[PDB]
C-alpha cells in the first residue's frame, strides 16, 4: 500500500553558510542531548545524486558535496543517540550556479 509516519518537530535549527554550486556547509547550534556520532544524508529533490557523511557527536558544523548546481539539496543530520533513539534536523538548501561547461583562454 502506501508509507505514513508524521514526523516530529525538530530540536533546533539548521544554518546554510558558505554554500557553493558545488557544495554547501551545514551547521547547527547543537542537539539538546549528547550523541555519540553524527550521520547526515543529503539528497537532491525530485529524487536525485544523494550521498551520506559521518560527523563525531561533537562536530556542530560539516561540509557536503559534490552537490549540484542551481539545484535544493534536503538535508538531514541525523544524531546517532549512544542507546537512545536518534533524532533528524531536515534542512533544504538551494545549491549556487555553476559556470559555463566551455573553457577559453586565459591570462597570467
Amino acid at each position: 500500500g502506501s508509507s505514513g509516519s508524521s514526523g516530529l518537530a525538530p530540536p533546533r535549527h539548521l544554518g546554510f553558510s558558505d554554500v557553493s554550486h558545488d557544495a554547501a556547509r551545514v551547521f547547527w547550534e547543537g542537539a539538546p542531548r549528547p550523541v555519540r556520532l553524527v550521520r547526515v544524508t543529503y539528497v537532491s529533490s525530485e529524487g536525485g545524486h544523494s550521498g551520506q557523511t559521518e560527523a563525531p557527536g561533537n562536530a556542530t558544523s560539516a561540509m557536503l558535496g559534490p552537490l549540484s548546481s542551481s539545484t535544493t539539496y534536503t538535508v538531514r543530520v541525523t544524531c546517532l543517540y549512544p542507546g537512545g533513539g536518534s533524532s533528524t534536523l531536515t534542512g533544504r538548501v538551494t545549491t549556487k550556479k555553476a559556470p559555463s561547461p566551455s573553457s577559453g583562454p586565459s591570462s597570467g
